[PDB]
């Protein structure tokens, strides 16, 4: 496939933007080559600057469950923009979206909108610390909640669970209050609670991991997570990716979780920047202007984003069948991928939950981040480029979940399987 | 003025959103009363849910220098949205906006877009630490750069310059690497540099303060700031509010600053969420995917925001006369405010730079944050509500800069002065 115009844009972009991109992964470093510059999308398809059409499995990383440019969503944004792009004051739209969130998450009383997942998780952790008065927070390996300095940590090689800076520019002082545990390791979690559960303000986690590729929580891991609540620890379900996707009520609904706080985003904004943190009133009332935990956002609750999100959530709430459709299409893609890869004699493990799926190139099962790191990234490159050259746009990294949208059809899955049979 | 519908919305909002708002100041706590729910804007005017029209001096806190719903800006957004709301991949629009930023800021080589000012400053400080390898950063009293935990600090009462948490949920560990100095205190700054300039990674500051009301930097303070550069300290000009406003090249152009990094926002997005951090290549190349300083943003560089910002910056670059117009209108408002307040025998100090203005109710001059805190907030309430009841929407806090837009006219200023003559 030729993409001379994207090549020219990438070379030019590098002269004005670090690495030519606004976010690392978009640079294709993990797979090599030049990333296509996307300029248009419709349903499950996207077009690059050279006119090449691709079946899109990235879908802007999660917000597009209804597909690219859904007519109803765009109509709502069109109407809203005519009145003005921003006001910096209360809006009826914010109240409407907050109520929708509360319908999806019954345990929630109050919702605070912010501009990004990074801001949502940063605020939620601060809120947990403020509410409990405790200093420590727990995060799991392979999970990503944004780039707040205290979260840019990795496990240290010694007996301490304190994290160590995983990025330059992050002082040890900012990393020492974050404990790093292994995902799907209930024994390790129960042990940390026994050691110092009473000084941990919160445990944040992706209900179904996507940022290390898909990792599904075991029944016992979920049990241990809720056991932390007895220690006074606040459970924070980071549903920025799973929210409104695995079900209307996200992973919380699907898995029957009982979190103290939930962070939301992506689908929440229907394609435009929007995120939030929410929970019961006794915790949320600590947030300014009600309480001492400070958090602000000048352009938060943007009219267009609220409108796009409202139109999106209304459609999902109006069509519960969309989730069953995604589950069936996802089941077909998973079975198909296993069949094709088995026929090719390639080592593989396909993890999927609803519309989120990842192909790991290593013998199964893949349960922890350690397991995930065993994936053969060289084989992934072959898998990735084989698909891209045949008009199929998959996440440019093995440590990412691919996404299905209601716009994807059975024939799209079949074309994907066929492309693989010929590529590998 | 009656606003029964906004009253109903505010009561309902409080049931679903903390304090009924997405950002503290919008709750009117500093002035009392119910905040009007704004639903439409055009030029220098806005309308609330009850149909009341107001001359707008808030202008969504800075992005609307061209006024509400500028036709050319909306047209660009309309065109862009039809192609899709987000892609999560490189876009020609990002490259275009980055180039525009580089025209406004000649010293810049690379620009990285993020979703909010909070993310921009958080990233820039991390970048400075990564580049220098130093742990400490300096911020000034009254200056606000976002709610990153390390910035949520206030001066301590003792001899240490280390900040102390000013919000609940912020551990002492996160506050101890931020030094808090007084704005416009060159002697204090020179002293800190002598004490430990070699372990300070950066000094961040608002070139012209707005978040404590308008504070103008003295020639000597600006001199001391640049003197820090000789110590290896990176100078970070936070131009989220002043950028593209005081001049096309912001305060950097107006005051002839020589920063190492600049943070941008508000006007940069033309009304939609968008921000950035930028500087020369030797520093910016430390950012991922080029370097070890990590920062990401899934929905950064949103198509609609890039389009709105591009249309906005093109107009400003095409019309240098807009800045002279704002200066003249601002001069008229400042002179008028002094005249009216002097006639009323009220203590006052009016600070202004271009289109940014604040009325402090205390005898002048107001140079430091300490000076600013002397303002009579009770009198401000009278000033605020007197204006609001007469259709003039001023920032609902004395510690805020009011904004003029190219859409404001001489007659609007006169109506403001008249409203005050009758209100006070
Ligand atoms: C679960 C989760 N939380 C937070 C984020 C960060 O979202 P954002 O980049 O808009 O801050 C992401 C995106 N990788 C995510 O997947
Ligand atoms: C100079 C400056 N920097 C950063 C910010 C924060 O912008 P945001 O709320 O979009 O993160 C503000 C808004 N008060 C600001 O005035
Ligand atoms: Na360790
Ligand atoms: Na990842
Ligand atoms: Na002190
Ligand atoms: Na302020």
């Amino acid at each position: 496939m030729e993409r001379p115009i994207s090549e020219a844009y990438f070379q030019e972009a590098k002269r004005h933007i670090p690495g030519g991109v606004s976010s690392p992964v978009r640079a294709f470093k993990a797979v090599g080559g030049t990333p296509p510059f996307l300029v248009r999308g419709e349903g499950a398809y996207v077009w690059d600057a050279d006119g090449n059409r691709y079946l899109d499995y990235v879908m802007s990383w999660g917000p597009l469950i209804l597909g690219h440019a859904h007519p109803k969503v765009l109509a709502r944004v069109r109407e809203t923009l005519e009145r003005g792009l921003t006001f910096g004051a209360p809006s009826p739209l914010e109240v409407a979206l907050a109520k929708k969130v509360k319908r999806a998450y019954p345990f929630v009383d109050l919702v605070r909108f912010v501009n990004s997942g990074t801001e949502a998780t940063m605020s939620a952790l601060r809120l947990a610390r403020g509410y409990t008065g405790r200093p420590y927070i727990v995060k799991f390996r392979g999970n990503y909640h944004g780039h707040a300095d205290g979260l840019l940590v990795e496990a240290g090689s010694g007996a301490l669970t304190l994290g160590v800076p995983s990025s330059a520019g992050v002082p040890e002082e900012y990393a020492k209050l974050t404990l790093v545990l292994e995902y799907n390791d209930p024994e390790g979690l129960r042990e940390v609670l026994k050691r110092r559960g009473e000084e941990i303000a919160a445990i944040i986690f992706e209900p179904v991991v996507g940022n290390a590729g898909v990792l599904v929580p075991t029944e016992d891991f979920l049990k241990a997570l809720h056991e932390a609540k007895a220690y006074g620890v606040l459970l924070i379900a980071d549903e920025v990716m799973t929210g409104f996707r695995l079900a209307f009520g996200g992973a919380t609904e699907l898995l029957g979780l009982k979190p103290d706080l939930v962070t939301l985003g992506k689908i929440l904004g229907g394609g435009l920047p929007a995120a939030a943190y929410a929970g019961r009133r006794e915790i949320m009332e600590k947030v300014a202007p009600l309480g001492p935990v400070y958090q602000a956002g000048t352009l938060s609750g943007n009219p267009l984003a609220m409108a796009a999100g409202l139109a999106t959530l209304e459609l999902l709430e109006e069509n519960p069948g969309y989730y069953a459709y995604l589950e069936d299409l996802g089941a077909r893609l998973e079975a198909g991928l296993k069949e094709v890869l088995k026929e090719k004699g390639l080592p593989h493990t396909v993890n999927r939950v609803g519309s989120m799926i990842t192909v790991f190139f290593t013998e199964g099962p893949v349960v922890t981040f350690q397991d995930a790191r065993r994936t053969d990234t060289e084989l992934f490159k072959r898998f990735f480029h084989g698909l891209l050259d045949r008009g199929i746009y998959w996440p440019p990294s093995n440590f990412e979940a691919a996404f299905l949208s209601v716009a994807h059809r059975e024939e799209d899955v079949e074309k994907t399987l066929e492309a693989l049979r010929k590529a590998l």
